[PDB]
């Protein structure tokens, strides 16, 4: 699958990210199971990307698009979308299905 978008909290539903723009996040990542292996709040500091230039996850890029200023959501984001067959050694295993609850702060 891709990347399937459940809102949390609804944002303006207006505003959404277009290509070349800074996306402001806070974000907690987490495995299948729950275990969290990332999170930018607990580093107290939002998380920037450039929408489009694939410095994020291919479910990211597709993901945050869907969603508008100020909206907190979770994106499921299935390992074709993800860290594939590969993963991330000892943080995201092989064909690993992941949870991110997002919340899109502002656009720069």
């Amino acid at each position: 699958m891709g990347v399937q978008v459940e809102t949390i909290s609804p944002g303006d539903g207006r505003t959404f990210p277009k290509r070349g723009q800074t996306c402001v996040v806070h974000y907690t990542g987490m495995l299948e199971d729950g275990k969290k292996f990332d999170s930018s709040r607990d580093r107290n500091k939002p998380f920037k990307f450039m929408l489009g230039k694939q410095e994020v996850i291919r479910g990211w890029e597709e993901g945050v698009a869907q969603m508008s200023v100020g909206q907190r959501a979770k994106l499921t984001i299935s390992p074709d979308y993800a860290y594939g067959a590969t993963g991330h050694p000892g943080i995201i295993p092989p064909h690993a299905t992941l949870v991110f609850d997002v919340e899109l702060l502002k656009l720069e």
